[PDB]
């Protein structure tokens, strides 16, 4: 009972489909992959023959392995692939016993380990870029739906001017649009790692030509990149998967902590989808996920620096944050798109929260409106003073203003109604949503 | 099969004890054991029946419960205790309906699973102490037997002065003792939880009196220690925790990098315990974990800035990166007793490598002798010359000081086969070992 | 004009005191010092004239050195000290031509370096300890004035039970309280560094005699403390500063965060010492350097992996992270001083941000009010449904109460209206701030 | 004399060209030049009159600023734009009092500071992308050069089977190639700031008329990129920097730990260019930032989580760590162009260190040799045994194969000295070296 790793401590990612996609034995599955992969690549080039190509793929299945015999003794070599060579050499062995010759032919721990770690990259990827797509479509309908939903506009914790959610959504969009794109440009670039002992390929062996029909061939058998090089320790991939699943969480952390400031008691502006304590939990397993994924993604950017042929550490270094990130990143987009698709947006509690000032976060479009008639330095020092003086009083901007014998007569009464309206005073916001939402 | 977390991709713990204290079913286990010594201290107290207490303890068992549903139900709330809570209601409820209703009376989430956090570090400590008390016994084996083994010492990756084995050692030995010194000091300041839903206790409910009686029995329930205010977001233990082990990953990662140093084929003055290829695999083992665990620690330590009376990211950040760090170093920490217990020093392979400089390495013990005869800043003008000379005509630093004319007949034969040998220069190497290892 | 550092980028330590303590030119005197030991040690102990040591002291000023050379002529060596040592030979010449040749006798560039290290950490440990205390003395004031101040707790960003500020001011306290402590008992333990070429003093040279004889000097000469050995690559001095200084400002930090969650517009519970938008600046700037300084220390731990007698760039990366640390650390301390020493507390703003969740903040305190006459489970069960139908309704819980069959009769009036009221459900925080306060 | 940044702790940099562009006054003029370009493009869009625009120009500049009370006055709002602007607007009114009043019209700080910095980025990265193509060039050369310069391949710090440093310094170009190329990028699509109080411009002013052509005229003054939305807390292009400035620096610690490898006194098969210890100074000094960078870059990143529409510190986090980064790269940039040109490649002790396992680092050569005549599963078992036998008698692999009954007559002599020769079981490394440069 003690072998299970079912998310107890990590419920941003327990039930979410990114589990079995990175679990231990869906590993295991992906170096068996790498390795029939290889087999069947070397017999289309003609370096071993088709019918054991066959009879390795057909043993190259979890399921016909012990897990936990492999994990265990990859102590002896720091790394599972020797036990795993020799656990399929031996089921091959038992159905066809001149295949299991050609099991792992000319190769090397590296090329299967890394190769099944882009696999799984690659297949995780695909998932987290589709539920960024799902979270960008929900995020998408929000802007546009609450393009002219006025708001106040906070910064550094306190009203400034009024906003619309909608461009707040934009901006949402824009982060998880911009993540989606990523991810699915590294997913397709992820490539296979086929370089043998020292990344010279000595054991897969004019020159040219048998190389680029072999590199060629293991893309095809992969469906993976081929890269220029050999990149034992090249560690591009690793750094760049890295880098934009630490985006992708911090981006999604952007969204949870703007939901937290907007669900609190105090504001009230938005809710999650659903004693009486209706937690915002959704943007607190999100905001969980950005809290530890940019540590992990330092220490896998750290291992470019890997030294000689192949690290004495820093490639065993990469494989757990790198699932870690995978795994927490998945989580993160799977909840990331239940919180944009079942958010609540309380319009009104949000037009009422613009009152909050009692008319100061309109004071600088008020500026604006009396430039003409005071200047630009006089209309801002005079409304600096009634900001005060209002905060003092305990009365509204509007109160205040209309006491000033500077401002007698200067405005209709009508047009002063409009100027002090938050919901008016909301600059070129929707402008903004639209030339978002054109793209 | 795909719940299977067997260290596939973490060979430095897999198939260590570690792994069996801090797995997820461990924490549930906590979980339950510090929910059943939160209904025995209330009922120590006063607060609840003595058989109520019983019934719930002996149904706090791990095999009482869906571990994986529990899990799953944690995305409600963000944490799997309310999950718990109602699993264990049921199993208690089962045997005896009256103390189902006591089940986790007056209590919160954070308080059962900080608790557990807690119980769990404490029992990986232990462990994680035990093991570095006994890498510090090999280690100071290995420091007293080679106290006068003579070594070139290197600086910047080239030798420099001759040095001690001995003394390298005892280094080693200095950095385990002091993070074993610290694991045993924090494991015994490791604080329970108990706080209620906000951390004034008003749940669990003169008053100084009847709070200190509950403490009191909590710790004795618990056996951990008794803290001066709920830390629910005064999170010290934890960023201690972060501390410690990146502390101690870090010195045994220093070990693992110094062996890989010796090791390696150009040098070959240690070797790791057992084609042809013996690849230092316990150092890389420990060396990938002190890649990893400073970063983990670093997001833990972050979770300091945990706003409000429970933060709602912050504390969900902390569980898995701190089940990672105590399961890395419990990993390191046993396989650095593996390498400090079988250690092979080369003696012989060391005295040789001492020559490979051609007598450069001495050249600063040979200006000390000089200097009575030559003056301090003469002295060495002088070998500095000579070095040069002596790396460039390929002939020893012997032979280009004895066609020197400064030098005709300054020294006796006898005194120069003493001056220019490697294995004499040790500077006070041996009184530095004997103080270490008085202490 | 363009060697300035005036903290343009970094305003949380721009215009503080450690700025001066920590800059460069406080660095070169740190080391100037640390050779001036060293020379006066030496001749304490026998090995040089007092007369050199006299005229080595009063030459080892940052005014008589070059700064900019000094620090431009280290790319030759990857550190400033040859340089430096260069140049205050110079400086000595000019007055004592026999005092020259006693510069730097023996040494080595860890040696003063480091040492200068240890010195300028010491030095700002002193005002970041002294600032410390200053903060923990404001807010033992808070915590104590503010024992019965009561405020809605808050969990997860909502309304849970009622707190009292005290409470909260007593957790700030103690945080403020260990990051004090753990600051002056690693200040009295930092220890100088006199290991010479590769740690066996074979330059400054019965062993044992010479050695403590030596050792003792130095300690007297520098204030430092005496290590066991030589630490060149045993780098626990500096992962300790890492670790206190990452504690003390996420200690602040979470100060900060708790204060914009107080200050803000909706909230307004505190404000910060002083259009008419007064920022939390303060909160604002410790904030920064929380967010700085937790990363910073993780290289500077990662630098316990430092390979052989001296690392070939991880003792290298030390230097300007630790100085950071010191400097932005001293930024927030100072800024966390004046931050609690200015800090307006809103106690009739708390009061009535109490109720606004319309009695559910106290449904905890009602339920445990109803135990004796409803039974626990269904007390409980009772005011989850009065919570919702109140939260639906748009009624108090109060009013909802009043309406269930099952209450009727159940309390006197009086008695309803004393459960209600936040202000008097705080639990038994004003007993734990007791407790806080009497340690 | 406490104000100068000499780079005394930071010799990577220290006299450097990035030094000047991104200290403190090429900030503070970045600033101006973001201020000035705002009143020009407002010009150009007809919002103020172009004589205003031309003298707020002409007053723009460092030397008419004080930079140190600029910093000093920042700790009043957070940001030193408001003290900034106030310098600016009485250098202005000094000259020419209409134009004063147009300082800084309808903007905020973020707006100013944040396209200053996006400034000092894009000329910093316009210095380090010209350093890494110097690089390149000198890498492609050793490349070519050294195509078929054999060496040992080095895996997990033993000899695994021969290559070139043809494919060796191929593998640096690749990274160099890569960071090079990403810098390139990066820098054309670095965006300007303006977005206003709150990011809806709305000091700033039919409406997507006026905001694309304030937009396209402020990307015209400032030659930066125009985003699609203000990105205030969009916080794209900083985590950007951050990984790419991550990303490069890892790879020139790469190079360094490569040359670190080789260049140690028991292997000496490189030198860095030039008492005789020519320690690798360069090296040591691009490892040193690339021990640094990471641990900045990922404060970096974790800024994306900024709340609302300005973050109350997460912003202010990223100033210093951002110039830090530039400044760490930039000077690991110019270091790895030295290293790169004056690399010493000692050809000869690179083929006499092949020898240093007595054959044993051909035996995977020779197992492919003799699987036609043995097969594959029985040559290598018997190579094993082989391979064993010479690293226990003491003698060559050779030797202990002429031995063996089973190899008798197998093959001429003439093929043996072939088989056995390291330097010819180079795999196809010439063939990717070619594959390499011909992109
Ligand atoms: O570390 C490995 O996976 C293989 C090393 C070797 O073959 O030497
Ligand atoms: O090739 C596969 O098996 C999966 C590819 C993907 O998921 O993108
Ligand atoms: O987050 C929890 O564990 C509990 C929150 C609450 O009770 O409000
Ligand atoms: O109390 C326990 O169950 C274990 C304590 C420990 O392992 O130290
Ligand atoms: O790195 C130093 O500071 C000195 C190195 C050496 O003396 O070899
Ligand atoms: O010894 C000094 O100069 C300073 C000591 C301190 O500031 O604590
Ligand atoms: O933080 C700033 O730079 C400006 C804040 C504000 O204008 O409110
Ligand atoms: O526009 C400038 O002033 C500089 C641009 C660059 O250096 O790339």
């Amino acid at each position: 009972d003690e072998l299970l790793d079912c998310g107890l401590l990590s419920p941003v990612r327990a039930g979410t489909p990114v589990e079995a996609l990175v679990c231990d034995s869906a590993w295991l599955q992906a170096m068996l992959d790498a390795e029939a992969a290889l087999t069947r690549a070397q017999a289309r080039t003609g370096f071993l023959p088709a019918a054991a190509a066959e009879a390795i793929t057909a043993a190259a299945r979890a399921d016909r392995i012990d897990l936990l015999a492999v994990a265990r003794g990859a102590r002896e070599t720091a790394n599972p692939v020797v036990g795993l060579v020799a656990a399929l050499t031996a089921a091959v062995r038992r159905d066809d016993p001149a295949a299991a010759e050609y099991v792992h032919r000319g190769s090397t721990s590296q090329d299967v380990l890394d190769t099944g770690a882009m696999l799984v990259a690659r297949r995780a990827l695909r998932l987290i870029g589709d539920d960024l797509d799902r979270a960008a479509d929900a995020l998408a309908a929000l802007a546009a739906d609450h393009r002219d939903t006025p708001m106040a506009g906070r910064t550094l914790a306190l009203h400034a001017v009024p906003t619309t959610f909608g461009l707040k959504a934009a901006g949402w969009l824009e982060l998880v649009s911009e993540a989606a794109g990523r991810v699915a440009r590294l997913r397709d670039g992820l490539p296979f790692s086929l370089g043998g002992a020292a990344g010279t390929l000595a054991g897969y062996f004019d020159p040219a030509v048998l190389l680029d029909r072999l590199l060629d061939a293991y893309a095809a058998e992969t469906g993976l990149a081929r890269p220029v090089l050999p990149w034992h320790v090249l560690r591009t991939p690793v750094a760049d998967l890295a880098a934009v699943l630490a985006f992708t969480a911090g981006a999604l952390g952007k969204i949870a902590v703007d939901v937290q400031s907007l669900a609190r008691t105090e504001v009230a502006e938005v809710a999650e989808p659903a004693p009486h304590k209706r937690n915002p939990v959704l943007s607190t397993l999100i905001r969980s996920a950005a809290l530890q994924v940019p540590a992990l993604a330092t220490g896998l950017t750290q291992c470019l620096v890997s030294e000689d042929e192949r690290s004495a550490g820093a490639w065993h270094a990469e494989w757990q944050p790198l699932r870690e990130c995978l795994r927490l990143t998945g989580g993160a987009a799977r909840t990331a798109v239940e919180l944009a698709a079942g958010l609540e947006v309380d319009a009104a509690r949000m037009r009422a929260n613009l009152d909050l000032t009692d008319g100061r976060i309109v004071s600088e479009s008020v500026a604006v409106a009396l430039t003409p008639l005071l200047g630009r330095q006089a209309a801002k020092e005079l409304l600096t003073r009634a900001a005060f003086t209002a905060g003092h009083e305990g009365r509204t901007l509007g109160e205040v203003l209309g006491e000033l014998p500077e401002l007698d007569g200067v405005l209709p009464k009508e047009r002063w109604e409009a100027l002090l309206d938050p919901a008016r005073a909301t600059g070129v916001a929707g402008a903004l949503v639209d030339g978002a939402l054109a793209r």
